[PDB]
RNA sequence: UGAGGAUCACCCA
RNA sequence: UGAGGAUCACCCA
RNA sequence: UGAGGAUCACCCA
RNA sequence: UGAGGAUCACCCA
């Protein structure tokens, strides 16, 4: 068993998706990068630690690149023009049962959905008003 | 028009849903929070500001409580047992068109979808293996 | 095959059985717990290493809690009274073959099979007489 | 009780298991040996102490001989290349039941039960995967 | 894909074939064995990383036994009389696409295929003449 | 004989396919390259020595260049982009015969055919799992 | 290495 | 800890 | 010796 | 910057 596996990281419909697959997992980060140029690559990596006594921590982070061609001297490289760089840290208690823990997951995936305040202000290049 | 409404935070089918409201938006940073004792509620705020001359940066937080009642010498009060921390920041260059920051939302609801390894370690009180 | 998958650790006959599963393999050591909030729950660990140039160890370690539920600060959390610990380290030559290291998989399982002198006396709160 | 006895440690089915007999009882410690030669004996140690003020812990030390290509009754230099040593120790707080103690015992019998991750790995010669 | 996955090392035409299978993954090194006591088995390990800011490297290593006047199953010393250890370090820069890296593989395959130079040359214990 | 003969390094099919030929044996290093200018060419190199008194180590590399045109100071010279680079060490016992060093060869071409585990990973710039 | 310890992937000698 | 920065498992207070 | 580095018959520890 | 901590728009290096 294993959920060290490939997924699709952005869903295009089923064509144009964004898979990300598992690369590296040294110690304790584990990660996971798109096919092709490393240099265009997505990349996902996430690690968990105990960061107290009562509290396990997760380190989650996303780079999604801007693909570009880079030409100098007539010598052109795939190159990424830019990335967005997501960081998130989740702080669990130790005393979270199983469920405790799947209602952390919804409240997690129904901040981001469509149509709700945040991920909309981003889709739109803006802030709350 | 406002972005700056209230969301279901938590979709628990039609019902037992948690709602988060606008409650307050001083100094760029808003702020949403559930119903009934401020004690057991959820909260969310973000902002967005320009971190640098190139990049625009959000921070988003996320508060999830382990509702509980508190009993101390008789009196008993509606308190959050414990609470789990999400703090998020995501950094875009100035250079994102909106297609570019829709990709980026994509990216994030794909890495927190049911089943893929990230919401699946969490809702399961466990790492990567 | 993979051999990190979930098992039964005890067998209480159909009902109540407590199974461990998979739950994280960050720097090298595979971790099984049960379905609990992480402070109540059973937890095996295993992790191999070429100990010597001509040796390979494993070390492998159970913890059996003792749930509770303790008031503090006039708040309920689930807590484990007390864990037992268990430490195993078995060193194997790495002349060894296959049918080498069945023979000791094989003399384990007998010094622990019911009836058997050590898991009488460990019963009983008793020692070898 | 008087649990000092015989014991099969290798299950062969009736043709060709390994009995265990009382060899040594030096200090409280309770020894069994194979018929062999101490070189090439199977063997098996245990004693228990009270380790600290709040627990009881079990010393547990199995000796196994490597079998394949072994010359009976002869001398097989290094003694390391040709036998594998099972160091374990069960610590149980004061406070365990006859009942806890059963169950830990339970514990045991599963994680070593045949067909479940950590008996496989080691049989196989193998690691976690 | 999920390539962790048992091949032929050894292709002796179907009769003699040398297999190899999963059988550590411990830190992201994946490692495969054949069937043999570890002191005796064919062994592959795999893994990759990124070296530099320009560079990921593949580090793969592989153990083949000294077969000729073999004891299966016993024990040879010394250990360096009886191993033959193979030792790869593949650089490759991150603009390198999955063309690219197809035709590193070609050229991999090239220098080992049969009747070429090198195969040839340590087939038959020389030098280049 | 004389092992020292040119072959094809990357075979396609016949058209396209890159051959390395004999280019120096200057201080016992034998050395291959391409048809190309020497800023553009393939090279390899192999050289034997013996390592210890009781071993024999070959040091083999390969060189894959990414060929470009770039322009220095208003010319244009032929050029590589970049260069991908493999550094293979076989160390042999003395004691291996020509049927063990035959095992060696093919264990080497195994791990790197098509739709192996291995060669599977570089060409999709992925990595094992 | 230790019938050394533990609050157990840590500490001791 | 930080609506601290980043070229993102770095760095700052 | 190193899943140390490289601009790759060089450098590091 | 930090797989730095938090009682979470705080605090640390």
């Amino acid at each position: 068993a294993s959920n060290f596996t490939q997924f699709v990281l952005v869903d295009n419909g089923g064509t144009g998706d964004v898979t990300v697959a598992p690369s590296n997992f040294a110690n304790g980060v584990a990660e996971w990068i798109s096919s092709n140029s490393r240099s265009q690559a997505y990349k996902v990596t996430c690690s968990v630690r105990q960061s107290s006594a009562q509290n396990r921590k997760y380190t989650i982070k996303v780079e999604v690149p801007k693909v570009a061609t880079q030409t100098v001297g007539g010598v052109e490289l795939p190159v990424a023009a830019w990335r967005s760089y997501l960081n998130m840290e989740l702080t669990i208690p130790i005393f979270a049962t199983n469920s405790d823990c799947e209602l952390i997951v919804k409240a997690m995936q129904g901040l981001l959905k469509d149509g709700n305040p945040i991920p909309s202000a981003i889709a739109a290049n803006s802030g709350i008003y």
